[PDB]
């Protein structure tokens, strides 16, 4: 068992010299995980240890492709490194062999392509279009206009993206062909890693995107007590008190939607924290996808 090593530990230097190497490289794509994954116990792992290892929802990073069965990147998490992620090639073969040993007792896909840095969405407090949620958000964006300036893009999406459907695409108000045009534009916008932050008109609940390719980074502008918000909107004169109807429901509805659907929950009395609360969250993400060694 001399010889035999011979071989394996020259590709064992070989894989850890791409491995290295490809901590500075950019990122090729990105994507969203539906199973999970362990190394814990296999072989064929080109450089044994570095495999990486993640749950269903995980993000990952792919930067270069090693060979059919391992792409190299990383998980978008602060500290983690590059390491060897198993293709979907990989994944599917792994899915049959587990079938076959399940037969034995006699008793899809695994990536979604997503954009590199998820996009921000606001929603709340209320609908858009209006005044009390267009100047809240409006603040927002302001905000983070500054705190990450020189690091982030924030531009307006008119295009009804909620249409983008995965399902949908891989086949109402804007057309298939425009929304498919901006769904391009968000991930081209992504690409250099710099924050995305988008200002869809369309979109109020985070369930309009739920189904789509962006998965975003969906922050929910809350006002916790809903007297607050009828005064709020009242004082904004009767170009809104009329229009007052569409917004206590609207705001009643993400009142009761999961929290699990946001990403963000925004529920600062003071507006100052809540860009605070907001700027600590995207700070702790920027790592997740940048930090040390690139
Ligand atoms: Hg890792």
């Amino acid at each position: 068992e001399e010889d035999r090593e011979a071989v394996r530990r020259e590709a064992e230097r070989q894989a850890q010299a791409q491995l290295e190497k490809a901590k500075t490289k950019p990122v090729a794509f990105a994507v969203r995980t539906n199973v999970s994954y362990s190394a814990a116990h296999e072989d064929d792992v080109p450089v044994p240890g570095m495999a990486i290892s993640f749950e269903a929802k995980d993000f990952l990073h792919v930067k270069e492709k090693f060979n059919n069965d391992w792409w190299i990147g990383r998980l978008v998490k602060e500290g983690c490194e590059i390491g060897f992620i198993p293709s979907r090639v990989k994944l599917e073969n792994m899915r049959l062999q587990h079938e076959q040993r399940a037969k034995e007792f006699k008793l899809t896909p695994p990536y979604d392509v997503v954009p590199s840095m998820r996009p921000v969405v606001l929603v709340g407090p209320s609908l858009k279009g209006y005044e009390v949620t267009d100047m809240m958000q409006k603040a927002l964006f302001d905000f983070l206009k500054h705190r990450f300036e020189g690091r982030i893009s924030i531009t307006r999406v008119t295009a009804d993206i909620s249409l983008a459907k995965r399902s949908v695409l891989n086949n109402t108000r804007s057309s298939l062909a425009e929304v498919q045009s901006e769904i391009e534009r968000i991930f081209e916008l992504a690409r250099t890693l710099q924050l995305v932050v988008l200002d869809a008109d369309t979109i109020n609940h985070p369930a309009q995107l739920s189904k789509t390719s962006l998965a975003p980074i969906v922050v929910y502008v809350k006002i916790s007590s809903p007297k607050v918000l009828q005064r709020l909107i009242k004082s904004r004169g009767k170009s809104q008190a009329k229009h007052l109807n569409v917004q206590m429901v609207a705001a009643d509805k993400l009142a009761q939607c999961p929290p699990e659907l946001f990403d963000v929950i925004l529920d600062e009395n003071q507006l100052e924290d809540a860009c605070e609360h907001l700027a600590d969250y995207l700070e702790a993400y920027w790592k997740a996808t940048h930090p040390p060694s690139s």
